[PDB]
Formats: structure tokens, C-alpha cells, sequence
């Protein structure tokens, strides 16, 4: 097939052509494609924690190279597009665009058949690095989370974080308890490992947070020894200093913050930027009027009353020496 083809078949935006094209020039793959089918697909949907009602509509609608021929090329593609940066964390995360959902389940869930082809070459990657075979699989189960998202999110079956998805799939991102570690570096090349949440395994509580700090240094320096890094990194809404005039003392992310060194400006009022990053991740937005959002918890309270008062909220940037 040729990428025009492909593009208009799929109803993919113009825009895509570029990376089509890209995709087009890069080819399959060395080793071919294979989706596990039936109880071999359900049973590692479930190590990946897929719920049993995503799981069970991702089976039914896995794709045919015969019958779903464009989807298919793209598939080879993608997953040929991710795997040859494995290991690899100064590439951008180019996981590929949305499929529109006229295309039905197997467009829809795409992404989780990429993840799905591309989880034999990443385990092997694990193996070779010494990785563990349990921080593997749990590393990799941010799949079940991210498609329990997108249902949240917008109602249907589906999994439209892609992007985040080829950190795990390129073995540079490793889940060591409740925190998440990547392999990063700064503007001027410096090692560091980027620290991240995943919404998955309840409370960020002090002793969870602790020991997944002591756990990022001697895992990194025994499987990726070249790396070398000494200092975290984080960027979140969480370290806005703005949510002290909200949340009280008994607040996880209140006592954790404050073992953290801001190293971004305090930033313009008027700056909306971050408004849409603790929207995400407080209530999953999808444009809804705010006063219809949930008001249960502080945080859900806070994030709206803040943002009715005329006021903005920002992500912040700074770091945590690793023990
Ligand atoms: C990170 C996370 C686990 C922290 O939860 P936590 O440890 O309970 O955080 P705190 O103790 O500071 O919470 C204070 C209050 O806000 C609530 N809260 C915390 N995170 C919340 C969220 N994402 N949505 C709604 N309410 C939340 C708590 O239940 C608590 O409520 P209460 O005071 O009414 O009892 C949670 O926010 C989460 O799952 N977020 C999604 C992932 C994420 O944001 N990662 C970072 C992306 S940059
Ligand atoms: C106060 C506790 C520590 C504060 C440091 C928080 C750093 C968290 C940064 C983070 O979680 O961001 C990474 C996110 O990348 C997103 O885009 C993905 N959607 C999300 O999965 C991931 O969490």
C-alpha cells in the first residue's frame, strides 16, 4: 500500500502525511507482526491489568491483515517505529495519532494492539538489561490503567495515550513501587531520572514514596551503569505551591513538596497553562461545565474554587537528591 492510501482510508488528517511517510521510508518490521489471539491474548491482557470488559472487546476486535489492510500496515509500522528506538530515551515519544473512531473497536483500540505486538521485543530488552521479571510486567501494566482512562474519560473502549506508552514499550521507563523512574536527561546532556505518578496503587503515602526513592539508584546503576544519574526530576501540577492555600496538613502531596527544590520562576498569574494539566488529572476533563464536576474530595473542592476566583493553576519543575 502507499501512505496516501492508508492516510485517506483511515480518515487520518493531512497533517499525518509527514510520519506516513516516515513510516512508509522505515518498512515492517524484521520479525513480522504477530497479535496474540483468544486465551493467549486474555491471558496477558490480564498480567498487563486490562479490565476483564476492555480486555474481553479488545480480543473480539483484533485486526486482520486481510481484512483491515491499511490498519494493518500501520500497525507493522508503528510498532517498527517504536522498537527501533528501544532503549533509547533521547528520542521524542512518537507513539503515532489517534485512529478516528469510524473505524470502530479495532481503531479505537490501536494502540493497545501495538502494545500488545510490541511486548515480546520489550520483554526481551528487560531480559537483556538484568531487569527483573516482576518490575517488568508491573512496569507494563500502566496499559490496564490507561485503558480504564479512556473509558472514564470519554465513555467507550479505547486507549489515546500513546505517546506515554512507548516510554514503557522502549525499556526506559520503570515502575519501582508506587513511583515511576525514567531515563532522562537535561538540556546540556546531564543524566537525570524523571520521577512520575501513576494513578494506579492508592495514596502517594510518605512510606511508599520513600522506598520507591531508595529503590531508583540501585536499580539504574546496576542495569543502565552508564547512566549515572544523582538527581530527580519531576514536573506536576503536584508541585504547585498554590495548593497550600487549599490542602491541609494530612495532605500526602503537602508534606511530600515540601522535600522538593523548585527550580522554575514562579510563574505569571495570568498563565492558563497548567489549568488543563489538573483538570486531567483531578477529574479526567472532557469539557464539562465545572460546577457539574465532582466535589467529594479537597483537591476536587480546591481545583474549582481556585479556578472560579479568576485564578490559575501551573505545573512546577524541580528535583529531589536520590538516596
Ligand atoms: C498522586 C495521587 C495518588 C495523590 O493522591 P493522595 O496521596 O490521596 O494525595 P493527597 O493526600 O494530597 O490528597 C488530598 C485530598 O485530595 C484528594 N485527591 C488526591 N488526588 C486526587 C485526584 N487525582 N482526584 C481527586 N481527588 C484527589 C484526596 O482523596 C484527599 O481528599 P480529602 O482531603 O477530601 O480526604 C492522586 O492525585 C492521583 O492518582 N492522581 C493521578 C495521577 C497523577 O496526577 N500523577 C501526576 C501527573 S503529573
Ligand atoms: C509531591 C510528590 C512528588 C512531586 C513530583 C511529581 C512528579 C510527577 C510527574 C508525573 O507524574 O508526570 C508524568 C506523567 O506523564 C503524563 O503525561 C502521563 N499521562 C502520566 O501518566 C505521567 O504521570
Amino acid at each position: 500500500m502507499d501512505p496516501e492510501t492508508v492516510r485517506i482510508a483511515l480518515g487520518l488528517e493531512e497533517r499525518t502525511a509527514a510520519w506516513l511517510t516516515e513510516l512508509d521510508e522505515l518498512g515492517p518490521p524484521a520479525e513480522p507482526v504477530r497479535l496474540p489471539r483468544g486465551e493467549e491474548a486474555r491471558d496477558l491482557l490480564r498480567r498487563l491489568e486490562v479490565p476483564e470488559l476492555d480486555a474481553e472487546e479488545i480480543v473480539a476486535a483484533a485486526p486482520d491483515p486481510d481484512r483491515d489492510p491499511a490498519l494493518w500496515w500501520l500497525l507493522e509500522r508503528t510498532h517498527h517505529a517504536i522498537v527501533r528506538h528501544m532503549g533509547d530515551h533521547r528520542a521524542k515519544p512518537r507513539g503515532g495519532p489517534p485512529l478516528p473512531y469510524e473505524g470502530g473497536a479495532a481503531a479505537r483500540y490501536f494502540h493497545v494492539y501495538v502494545f500488545l505486538a510490541t511486548v515480546p521485543a520489550v520483554r526481551r530488552f528487560h531480559a537483556e538489561r538484568g531487569i527483573p521479571d516482576e518490575v517488568g510486567w508491573e512496569t507494563l501494566t500502566q496499559l490496564g490503567e490507561l485503558v480504564a482512562i479512556h473509558r472514564r474519560k470519554y465513555g467507550q473502549g479505547g486507549m489515546n495515550m500513546q505517546w506515554w506508552t512507548t516510554y514503557h514499550l522502549r525499556g526506559i521507563l520503570y515502575r519501582l513501587g508506587r513511583l515511576q523512574f525514567s531515563l532522562a536527561t537535561g538540556k546540556d546532556g546531564t543524566p537525570h531520572l524523571g520521577l512520575h505518578v501513576p494513578e494506579w496503587g492508592g495514596p502517594l503515602l510518605p512510606k511508599a514514596y520513600d522506598e520507591s526513592l531508595h529503590r531508583a539508584r540501585p536499580f539504574f546503576d546496576r542495569h543502565f551503569p552508564e547512566h549515572g544519574a544523582r538527581v530527580a526530576w519531576g514536573s506536576s501540577w503536584m508541585l504547585d505551591p498554590q495548593l497550600e492555600e487549599y490542602l491541609t496538613e494530612d495532605s500526602n502531596i503537602i508534606q511530600l513538596a515540601r522535600f522538593w527544590t523548585l527550580t522554575d520562576s514562579a510563574p505569571e498569574p495570568g498563565n492558563a497553562d497548567g489549568d488543563s494539566s489538573i483538570l486531567e488529572f483531578v477529574f479526567r476533563y472532557n469539557g464539562q461545565p465545572l460546577d457539574e464536576l465532582p466535589q467529594r474530595s479537597s483537591l476536587e473542592r480546591a481545583v474549582i474554587a481556585h479556578l472560579k476566583a479568576g485564578r490559575h493553576w501551573h505545573m512546577r519543575t524541580g528535583f529531589v537528591k536520590l538516596p
